[PDB]
């Protein structure tokens, strides 16, 4: 009840200290790819859910003590999700594009933590002005991960037509010397 809000919290604490290593290794050049398109949508789906997780975690508040566990524990699996969602789509924009790699992972490092702190507001106010600011700042940081995913994969599409572009302007100047 108040027990799977207290247990949330450490998964989450847990998924956000692997969020700071994989941005280490992102930040050093060295988090290599082992496509973005599919990585994009299951990120989209899964940041969906939360916004519906945070919904039914406001109201689980004013709930019983199964409707709160079950609203901890969907939200922890639904950013569990998320997370390393984001950590194969940041693998497979590759080390080429470590400041696109960090922005993604740093965004949904900042839903994980807000969603901690929601999680400890519905738990506390099962504090009732807390629970209304964590909920706006959850749903905002998830608007910004939504924009990032956008950002990242507009550069990521940009950086492969402008490699393709620049490929045929070189054959198309080869073409040209040789007439």
């Amino acid at each position: 009840g108040t027990q799977a809000c207290i247990n949330a919290a450490h998964t989450v604490s847990g998924i956000i200290g692997d969020l700071d290593t994989t941005i280490m290794f992102a930040t050093a050049g060295t988090l290599h790819s082992d496509s973005f398109a599919d990585h994009r949508e299951h990120i989209l789906q899964t940041a969906k859910a939360l916004v519906e997780d945070t919904k039914v975690l406001v109201t689980g508040a004013a709930g019983t003590q199964d409707q709160l566990a079950n609203a901890a524990q969907n939200a922890v699996s639904t950013i569990t999700q998320l997370a390393e969602a984001v950590k194969r789509g940041a693998c497979s924009l590759g080390s080429t594009q470590p400041d696109s790699q960090v922005m993604v992972i740093n965004a949904v490092k900042d839903v994980a933590s807000a969603l901690g702190d929601l999680i400890n507001c519905t738990k506390l106010a099962s504090s009732m002005q807390d629970l209304k600011e964590s909920a706006r700042v959850m749903v905002l940081n998830v608007s910004s991960l939504l924009k990032t995913v956008k950002a990242v994969e507009d550069e990521h599409t940009r950086g492969t037509r402008a490699m393709e572009a620049t490929v045929e302007a070189i054959s198309q100047e080869i073409r040209a010397l040789e007439h």
